[PDB]
């Protein structure tokens, strides 16, 4: 009877005790307590909301609920960043050497799984050579020395979270702050994170649809890290097109190399900026975001970026002369441009289903077993706000195969041509403290 009294206690608008949410929890987690009152229960904090405790509560205890991964035999602060991820997304890639080069200990866990294109392991794995095969103490060497390394991540974090969340998923309360943020939190802290920074998507497409949404669950989040001891710093960052030109594995990677010589897509080249400013400040490696980002700036010019990046692959197998000359890195068989049908202003790139094309070539998985080519992709040529002429590339298709049809269906029913556009701001808000 003791679910029943914590439903009803939610129910009327109270506060859940630190017992309750714990018990709720580990009883969820071990099967004692019913699929049928966990979601009763998620339904009841859907309408009444859980209080800045409530919610540091319920993240710790999902933390709890299984393994947890100890990282402090590496020196320093260990920050991580969450990102729901977009396509064309390769802040992961740039910021790991990127602020390596500046000493930020960056001990990565990344896997490959599903979406548009592959995991961090499938995009390093386009390099020759590398893989990820290392021991705990291997690992922690690795970053202790060369200040970045890349192991598998756990598959037994937070059990209690990938229940919860499945439950949410097929009962309406996926959309609750303190569930959603909660949820978040407690994976980046169970993997060992002593500070956590988050790219919260927004706009067009993204989960948080309005730059106020992403605000609200950013400022969330950040709340429930510091209430635990893990400082948190979010940016909102705008994803209604794709980021970048490089859409898929081993394009990704030669982007990322341009980006981080200091130059490459704009875009990407602010939005890692202002990312690893966050990370550089977090870890105490700068004093101010505006120096961080000074920094960051300095090691993107005078190749030391590069060169940490060239350590990271060779330290785990990798042949690191692809970064000077990436035309080594696998190359697809069919390059195939999709010419503008009409001339005007390119008003709209709905990115969702770029990635989707980008898939249908091969670049991700749909379903588990598939495997990705990562040759293939797609080069946008053009951005939202840039002019077009008639017959002028849109993108460029990286193919395996002689046929691709179904994915030049797919870019043309989702990029727009207008006489007049204008991209939206990519930085909307920082979250600092």
């Amino acid at each position: 009877m003791r679910m029943v009294d914590i439903i009803i206690k939610k129910q009327n608008g109270k506060e859940l005790t630190t017992e309750e949410i714990q018990f709720f929890v580990n009883g969820y987690t071990d099967g004692s307590i019913p699929d049928y009152q966990a979601s009763a229960l998620a339904m009841a904090i859907f309408f009444q909301d859980m209080s800045d405790r409530e919610r540091a509560d319920l993240t710790m205890a999902m933390v709890n609920s299984g393994e947890t991964i100890d990282l402090s035999a590496i020196e320093g602060i260990k920050v991580d960043k969450h990102s729901t991820g977009g396509v064309g997304d390769t802040t992961t890639l740039v910021l790991a050497p990127l602020v390596a080069a500046l000493d930020v200990p960056v001990a990565k866990m990344s896997g490959r799984g599903l979406g548009h294109t592959g995991g961090t392991i499938d995009k390093l794995e386009a390099i020759m050579g590398f893989h990820v095969e290392l021991t705990k103490d291997e690992f922690i060497k690795l970053v202790n020395r060369d200040k970045v390394a890349v192991i598998g991540q756990s598959g037994n974090l937070t059990p209690a979270d990938k229940k919860l969340y499945a439950l949410r998923d097929v009962t309406g309360t996926v959309n609750s702050i303190p569930l959603i943020a909660s949820s978040i939190m407690s994976k980046k802290i169970a993997a060992g994170a002593d500070a956590i920074v988050l790219d919260v998507k927004t706009g067009a497409g993204a989960f948080m649809k309005t730059e106020e949404d992403a605000a609200e669950l950013a400022k969330a989040m950040v709340r429930i890290g510091n209430n635990v001891g893990r400082q948190t710093m979010a940016v909102i960052s705008d994803m209604s097109q794709p980021l970048g030109f490089a859409i898929g594995n081993a394009l990704e990677v030669k982007e990322a190399i341009d980006t981080l010589k200091g130059e490459g897509p704009e875009d990407l080249h602010e939005l890692v900026l202002t990312l690893g400013s966050q990370m550089v400040v977090l870890a105490k490696k700068a004093d101010t975001l505006d120096e961080a980002r000074a920094k960051l700036e300095e090691v993107m010019k005078n190749g030391k970026a590069l060169e940490k990046f060239k350590d990271f692959l060779k330290n785990q197998g990798g042949d690191s002369s692809i970064v000077d000359d990436p035309s080594k890195l696998p190359q697809a068989a069919y390059q195939i441009d999709v010419p503008a049908k009409e001339a005007g202003v390119v008003s709209e790139i709905v990115a969702d289903e770029i990635g989707v094309a980008a898939m249908l070539l091969g670049a991700g998985r749909a379903t588990k077993e598939d495997e990705i080519d990562l040759a293939v992709g797609i080069m946008l040529r053009k951005k939202v706000g840039d002019k077009v002429e008639k017959g002028e590339p849109l993108v460029t298709l990286y193919a395996n195969r002689e046929n691709v049809d179904e994915v030049i269906a797919k870019v043309y029913d989702n990029i727009r041509i207008a006489a007049e556009a204008k991209a939206p701001k990519l930085i909307h808000t920082l979250i600092t403290e």
